[PDB]
C-alpha cells in the first residue's frame, strides 16, 4: 500500500488516524534529534516527523526529491510550531515507518530557483515539480476542456486529420519524410489542417473541430511544431465564425476567472496600420499614430519631404534630458531605421526640438493642434516609405508606453481587425522571413484558399493591390492569437489566385488537384479560423514565451537539450530508409 | 440568409411557415408538371417542391450532389405522397426562390452504391456523405469525449508530447525527418508517447492521459499513423490501472447503449495460449484446445461438432508447441465461421495478464516485428516493462522463466489496449537492454534522458495504451479501422487522396539539408 491519503488533506480532525503517505521530499530540517520533512504530493504539502528507532536512523538518508512512502499517526503540532501559511499547518505526521522509493542526487537546480533555459529545458522534468510551470500544464489541459465544451455544445464534430501527407502552403517550409517503400518519394508533415478542412466541409460535416499540431520549419520564441485549436464551417458567412470563435474565447478565459464582454471590437487593416501601426494593435493604451503626410506637403526641410509623414506624443516627454533623447535615436536604430525627428513642446505652446527651427510659421503654427499635443509634450516624427515609417511609430509608441507605466498588467484588451488586402509583394514576404506561394510579384496576404470580397471577385488578378479579402484576424494585448477567411469553392476563382503567384493549371493540379476536383461535385460556401493555442495559454498563464505552456519544447533552432534531438543515424538506418 | 431551419427537423406544426434550407440535392424526380428533389444536410431529408414560375425554371438545372439554398413554404403533403420511412414524411418545402451554391459534375459513383476501395478513398470526400462513413465520424467524436469525461472526473490531465524527437521503441522502424539546420541528423517521429509519458511521471504530474499520435513503419487493415488512447499514473499497481481502464472502457460502450459489466475477466499468458491458441483469445465461444501430449513436443486438439487452410497460413495439430497452437487457434476460429458459432451483438471481454518477460528474436524479426536490439531475446511488450517481484533478480540470467507486470485487453479476438507497470531504475533497465545487446554506452546515447531521470526520485509508475481505432471500428461495427479514419491510406501507404507520398525537386533535397 503505497498510499492511504493525500497528503494536501490532512487536519486537526485527523488525528489519531494511521496514514500512508507518497511523494516527494519537499525540504528537511533538523532540530532537536528530530528530522522534520515536508512531504509533497499533487494535492499538497504535510510536515512529517521522525522522531526514535531505526525510522529516525533512516531518516538521515533523506534529502530534497527523495521519493518516498511513509506510514504514520496524525498529530496537532505543538504550540508555536504550527505554520499558518499552509491548509495542513496545524497537522504533522508522526512517521512509523518509511520506504524509499526512489534517491535523488544532489540538483543541477533546486525547485526554489529558476535556472537557465537550457538547464531547465534539459531538466525540463525537474523543472515541471515547480508550482508555476507544473500549473501551466494543469491550466492547458483546462483550457482545451473549455474550448470543446463550447464546441461540442455547438454540433462541430471532432475530427482528426492526417499528418503523412501532401504540403499546405502556410508560409514556412514543410518538414519531410522519406518514405522507405517508395525510395525518392516523401510525405510533408502538415503546416496546418487547412486543405483537409475544406475536404470536410465538401464531405458535409459542416461543423469541424481539431486541436491539431501543426509543423513549420522557419527562422527561429517560435516552435518547430505547435499546436492549433483549427475550426471549419459550411454555410457561413465571416459573422458566423466570429461569433462562434467569440464563445469560444469567453470559455476560456473564463478559466482564469475573467468574464469576456461580447461581442468584441473590430477595426479596418487600413485603420489599424493607420493609427497604431501595426495589423496586431495593442490597445492597453492609446498613443496613436497621426498622420501629417499632407501636412508637410510644402515644407522645405528635407527630412518631411517624403511619401509618408507621421507623429507619436510622448505625454509629458518635453521635460526629457538631452541624453534620453540621444537615447531615442539609439532606439530606432536598434531597429534600423534612420532614427526619430522631434519637437520638444514648452508649457507657453513655444516649440524646440531640432525640427522647430526647419518649419515655417504656419506649419508651427497649427501643429500642435494638428498633433493633438499638450504644453509639456515630445512629438516624435518618422518620415520615409509609409510601411517602414509606421511601423517605426508603431513600435516607438509601445516603448512610450513603457516608459510612462501606461499599460495596466491585469487589462485583457481584444480587437477583430478585418478588411485584410488579398495580396502581399513577394520582396516584402521573403525578406520577413516568409516563403512566397510561388514565384509571381504577388503572394497572400493570409493564405491562397482565401476568399476575395465579392466587389474584388472580377478584378483581383488585374489590381492586386487594390483587392479585398473575407480574411479577419483576432489580437490580444498586441498578439494574434488567430486568424482564418471565408474560402474559396471553385476551380476558375482558385486557380486565378495561384496563377498570378505563378502557378499554372498543370503545378496547381498536381500539387493541389485533390482539392480543385472535390470543387466539382457540389462544394459548399465555407469558411473558418484556427487558434494559436500555445500563444494563448501562455497569454493566460501570464508568461512570455510558449515555451513555458509546452511539455516538452526546443529552445532555439530546434535544438532539444532533453533528447539531444536531432541526432544522426547508422549507415544501415539510412540504406534501410530508402533515402539516397 | 443561407439558412434559417435545419432540414431534418420540419414536421406538420411547422407548416405555413417560411424556411430556408441550405444542403444538397440527394435525389431529383419529375412528375406532372412538377420538379421534386430530397434536400439533404447533416440533421437528415425534407422533400421539396418546385411548382411554379422562375424557380420552377431554374430546378430544371438541378442534378445529384447539387448544393443548393433554397426557401419555401412548409406544407403538408397531398393524400397518398406521405413518405412514413423519415421523420419529415408528412411534409415538404414548395419552394419560392432557389440558389445553386455550387454545381456537381456527375458523380463517379452515386451515394447508395459502395464502390472500390481504391474510388472511395480517392473520392473520401463523397464517401463521407453516405449516412455510414459519416456517423462513424460523429461516433469517433462521442467516442473521444466520453473517453475524457471519465479522465478529467478522476484528475487525470490532458498532456500534449512531442513528435520531433528521438526513437522510442515499440516493435517497428522509425519514419525520419532531416533537420535543415543540422545536416545529416534526424528527428524520428514517435512510436508512441512511452518515454514522455514516464518522464511525466518523474515530473510529478501523477495521472497522465494523451490522445496522441503514433508512427510506426511496419509491413501493410494497418495504418502508418495511428490514434492512442495513451495514459500513465504514478504509484500504482496493476490493478489500479485495471479499475480506471475499466471505467474508461464502460464510457465508451455506453455510446452506442450497451452497459458493461464489470470487472472484467481475467486469464494468464499461459492459460490463454494454453485453452484458446492465442494472447489475443476469442471468447463468443468454445471449441477450446484439449491437450495430447499425456495421451502419449507437443500434441494437441480442437473438436468440430481444412488442409488447405492450414497450408495457406502456415481434430489434431503436432509439432513444436507456439506453432501447433496457433495453428489450432486458427483453426479454432474457423470452426466457429462454418458452424455460425459468432453472437454478432455479443461483447466478450477479457484481461491477459502475467505475460513472460522476453520472446526470442529468431521468432520476433520473421513475424514482421524489430527487436530492441543484437541479442537472442527481445521485449515480450517494451524494454522498460517491470518484471514481477520474484523475476527482479533472474530475468537476466534465465529469461525464459522470467515474468512482467503488463496487461493486455482484449474485445472479441482484438487487443484493444495493453500496458505495464515500468521500470524506475538505472540499474533494472540496463540489465534489460544489456541482454538484448545494448550495452551501457549505447543505452546512454539512445535512452539517456530517461536513465539520467532515474536518479531524482523517479516513483513506481505504469499505465497503458488503447487502439482508438481499432475500439472505434468495434463500437462502428465495422471491420477495418479506415472506415473510421476520416482520410486513411489504403495498403503500403499508398494514399489515393493526395497521392502522397510523392518526389521533390532538386532544389528542395538541396535545401532539405539530407545530402
Ligand atoms: N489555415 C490557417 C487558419 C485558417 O485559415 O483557418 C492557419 O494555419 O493559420
Ligand atoms: N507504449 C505502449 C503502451 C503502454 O505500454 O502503456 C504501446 O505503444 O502500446
Amino acid at each position: 500500500v503505497l498510499r492511504t491519503h493525500a497528503a494536501g488533506s490532512l487536519r486537526p480532525a485527523d488525528a489519531g488516524q494511521t496514514v500512508t503517505l507518497a511523494g516527494w521530499v519537499a525540504r528537511r530540517r533538523d532540530h532537536g534529534g528530530v528530522i522534520f520533512i515536508d512531504l509533497r504530493d499533487a494535492s499538497g504539502v504535510s510536515q512529517v516527523v521522525f522522531r526514535e528507532g531505526d525510522v529516525l536512523a533512516a531518516a538521515h538518508r533523506l534529502r530534497a526529491e527523495f521519493c518516498v512512502a511513509v506510514t504514520g499517526v496524525v498529530e496537532v503540532r505543538p504550540e508555536g510550531n504550527e505554520n499558518p501559511e499552509i491548509p495542513t499547518g496545524q497537522i504533522e505526521v508522526n512517521a512509523t515507518e518509511l520506504t524509499v522509493l526512489g534517491e535523488s542526487a544532489p540538483l543541477p537546480f533546486q525547485l526554489d530557483e529558476q535556472a537557465g533555459e537550457e538547464a531547465r529545458l534539459k531538466y525540463r522534468y525537474l523543472d515541471l515539480r515547480r508550482e508555476g510551470p507544473g500549473n501551466a500544464l494543469r491550466l492547458r489541459s483546462k483550457v482545451n476542456a473549455a474550448a470543446r465544451s463550447v464546441l461540442a455544445e455547438h454540433d462541430f464534430v471532432e475530427i482528426e486529420t492526417p499528418t503523412l501527407t501532401r504540403s499546405t502552403p502556410e508560409g514556412a517550409r514543410d518538414f519531410l519524410v522519406p518514405a522507405r517503400l517508395q525510395p525518392g518519394s516523401f510525405y510533408a508533415l502538415p503546416q496546418s489542417p487547412q486543405l483537409f478542412k475544406q475536404l470536410l466541409m465538401v464531405a458535409g460535416m459542416e461543423r469541424y473541430y481539431q486541436i491539431a499540431r501543426c509543423y513549420r520549419d522557419e527562422d527561429f520564441d517560435r516552435q518547430p511544431e505547435f499546436t492549433q485549436l483549427d475550426m471549419e464551417m459550411s454555410f457561413v458567412e465571416a459573422d458566423d465564425v466570429i461569433a462562434i470563435s467569440e464563445q469560444v474565447l469567453k470559455a476560456v478565459w473564463a478559466t482564469i476567472g475573467y468574464d469576456l464582454p461580447l461581442p468584441l471590437p473590430r477595426i479596418s487593416y487600413e485603420e489599424a496600420m493607420r493609427r497604431f501601426g501595426s495589423d496586431k494593435p495593442d490597445l492597453r493604451f492609446g498613443i496613436e499614430l497621426v498622420e501629417c503626410t499632407e501636412y508637410f506637403k510644402d515644407t522645405t526641410f528635407r527630412v518631411f519631404q517624403a511619401p509618408y509623414v507621421g507623429a507619436v506624443v510622448m505625454p509629458g516627454g518635453a521635460s526629457q534630458p538631452r541624453r534620453t533623447l540621444d537615447g531615442w535615436q539609439e532606439f530606432a536604430k536598434q531597429r534600423g531605421h534612420k532614427g526619430l525627428a522631434y519637437v520638444l513642446v514648452g508649457e507657453d505652446g513655444t516649440l524646440g526640438g531640432p525640427v522647430a527651427k526647419n518649419l515655417s510659421d504656419a506649419e508651427r503654427d497649427g501643429l500642435v493642434a494638428h498633433v493633438g499635443a499638450n504644453p509639456g509634450d515630445c512629438i516624435f516624427f518618422a518620415a520615409g516609405p509609409a510601411k517602414g515609417a509606421r511601423a517605426l511609430l508603431g513600435a516607438t509608441r509601445i516603448e512610450i508606453a513603457k516608459r510612462l507605466d501606461l499599460i495596466d498588467p491585469n487589462a485583457w484588451a481584444f480587437t477583430w481587425v478585418v478588411d485584410f488586402p488579398m495580396f502581399e509583394a513577394a520582396d516584402e514576404a521573403t525578406a520577413a522571413g516568409d516563403v512566397a506561394v510561388g514565384s509571381g510579384a504577388w503572394t497572400a496576404m493570409h493564405h491562397a484558399f482565401t476568399a476575395p470580397k465579392p466587389d474584388s471577385v472580377d478584378t483581383f488578378d488585374s489590381d492586386p493591390g487594390n483587392a479585398l479579402s473575407d480574411a479577419y484576424d483576432i489580437v490580444c494585448n498586441g498578439n494574434e492569437i488567430g486568424g482564418g477567411s471565408i474560402r474559396i469553392h471553385r476551380r476558375d476563382i482558385q486557380e486565378r489566385v495561384f496563377a498570378m503567384m505563378g502557378i499554372d493549371h498543370d503545378e496547381a493540379q498536381e500539387k493541389f488537384g485533390f482539392l480543385l476536383d472535390a470543387f466539382s461535385y457540389g462544394a459548399p460556401p465555407h469558411g473558418g479560423i484556427a487558434f494559436g493555442w500555445d500563444r494563448i495559454t501562455a497569454l493566460l498563464a501570464g508568461v512570455d514565451s510558449i515555451r513555458e505552456v509546452i511539455a516538452f519544447p526546443k529552445s532555439g533552432g530546434g535544438v532539444d537539450p532533453l533528447t539531444d534531438a536531432p541526432a544522426p543515424i547508422t549507415p544501415q538506418q539510412r540504406k534501410e530508409s530508402g533515402i539516397d
